[PDB]
């Protein structure tokens, strides 16, 4: 896709730190830009739509690559249109947002320039950042990850993609997502289906598949950490079920591993670490500190900030596993009495040193779940299964709960708040800000 500029594209700016080891942090300015799914796509000599509702405009749209050289992205008002406010070094995002139309979250790209993506070398170093989940209720999920995504959205490799970063182009992830729009300079117009649940959804015959390092995937009730290995470790595009992920039937035919290797604190057994109210060690009607940190050996350690308080990632025992850090031992054991073998397929956390030692793109996100409900994060899953049932508590949302529609018209008013972003060397973060 080119661009168009109806619509002034201006990123709203946001800080983070930098720290070294020599014990100092230094601010660093940057900016958002929100994913190319959510643009108004439109001819580039015209005010008509390529795309409406859930379907490709058939004239416009014949096939992915005149669809390509026919449509442009537009720019975006942030606020008004989606809800995406920033100040200083903080980020929210609300959930419904209703102008002309009615939006449902964001997937935000943090840059380095007006025209690039801020990318982040995580083996060695740690990342830290404040959260208020306080908003955030059973079905919805405030993520922050990272994605080996490309520094200019695919530019240079695919010509026919001239928006770029400052677009919001280049989206990959461990699902190998069928929904992208625009996929290697190319529409995704060929094989769609629109959605039977999403008046403004669908799938195309192309995904795009990359490593993936979900540092936070949460609301008030459940959190998770899960890194996510493929067989190729950056962006790559996919055809039809070979896509593997969500989208596609055969979930576990692809390159990439759609499971991952999940730390739920409450899947584990804790069920008193995270939750709303005093009555649970990280009260999460308060805002609290994440920080996670890659070490060398390829493992990932977490501890957490509350109030001024430390605490470890909670210790969890699973089969001859013991302890409280992300590593080879707990994803085979996990594996184990969990069932699967997607994670280790793939290469584990081995395979998945090489994405780390390698750049990622910062994403931040909220998003309601019209395949699952999210009851894969805080509730039982499969609903079919039983507490009794090895790994099937996840949560403790109602398994009716998450329904989009619902969750839409009860709690549009939900929103997520990220601030307070730190990166370097290991033990680092903790120290004062510049
Ligand atoms: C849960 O984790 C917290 C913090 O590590 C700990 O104090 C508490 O004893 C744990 N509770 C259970 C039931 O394991
Ligand atoms: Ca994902
Ligand atoms: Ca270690």
């Amino acid at each position: 896709q080119s661009a168009c500029t109806l619509q002034s594209e201006t990123h709203p700016p946001l800080t983070w730190q930098k720290c070294s080891s020599g014990g100092t942090c230094t601010q660093q300015t940057g900016s958002v830009v929100i994913d190319a799914n959510w643009r108004w796509t439109h001819a580039t000599n015209s005010s008509t739509n390529c795309y409406d509702g859930n379907t490709w405009s058939s004239t416009l749209c014949p096939d992915n690559e005149t669809c390509a050289k026919n449509c442009c992205l537009d720019g975006a008002a942030y606020a008004s249109t989606y809800g995406v406010t920033t100040s200083g070094n903080s980020l929210s995002i609300d959930f419904v947002t209703q102008s002309a139309q009615k939006n449902v979250g964001a997937r935000l790209y943090l840059m380095a320039s007006d025209t690039t993506y801020q990318e982040f070398t995580l083996l060695g170093n740690e990342f830290s950042f404040d959260v208020d989940v306080s908003q955030l209720p059973c079905g919805l999920n405030g993520a922050l990850y990272f994605v080996s995504m490309d520094a200019d959205g695919g530019v240079s490799k695919y010509p026919t993609n001239t928006a770029g970063a400052k677009y919001g182009t280049g989206y990959c992830d461990s699902q190998c997502p069928r929904d992208l729009k625009f996929i290697n300079g190319q529409a995704n117009v060929e094989g769609w289906e629109p959605s039977s649940n999403n008046a403004n959804t669908g799938i195309g015959g192309h995904g795009s598949c990359c490593s993936e390092m979900n540092i936070w995937e949460a609301n008030s009730i459940s959190e998770a950490l899960t890194p996510h290995p493929c067989t190729t470790v950056g962006q790559e595009i996919c055809e039809g079920d070979g896509c593997g992920g969500t989208y596609s039937d055969n979930r576990y035919g692809g390159t990439c591993d759609p499971d991952g290797c999940d730390w739920n604190p409450y899947r584990l057994g804790n069920t008193s670490f995270y939750g709303p109210g005093s009555s649970f060690t990280l009260d999460t009607t308060k805002k609290l500190t994440v920080v996670t940190q890659f070490e060398t050996s390829g493992a990932i350690n977490r501890y957490y900030v509350q109030n001024g308080v430390t605490f470890q990632q909670p210790n969890a025992e699973l089969g001859s596993y013991s302890g409280n850090e992300l590593n080879d031992d707990y994803c085979t054991a996990e594996e184990a009495e969990f069932g699967g073998s997607s994670f280790s397929d793939k290469g584990g956390l081995t395979q998945f040193k090489k994405a780390t030692s390698g750049g990622m793109v910062l994403v931040m996100s909220l998003w309601d779940d019209y395949y699952a409900n999210m009851l894969w994060l805080d509730s039982t899953y499969p609903t079919n299964e039983t507490s009794s049932t090895p790994g099937a508590v996840r949560g403790s949302c109602s398994t009716s709960s998450g329904v989009p529609a619902q969750v839409e018209s009860q709690s549009p008013n939900a929103k997520v708040t990220f601030s307070n972003i730190k990166f370097g060397p290991i033990g680092s973060t903790g120290n004062p800000s510049g």
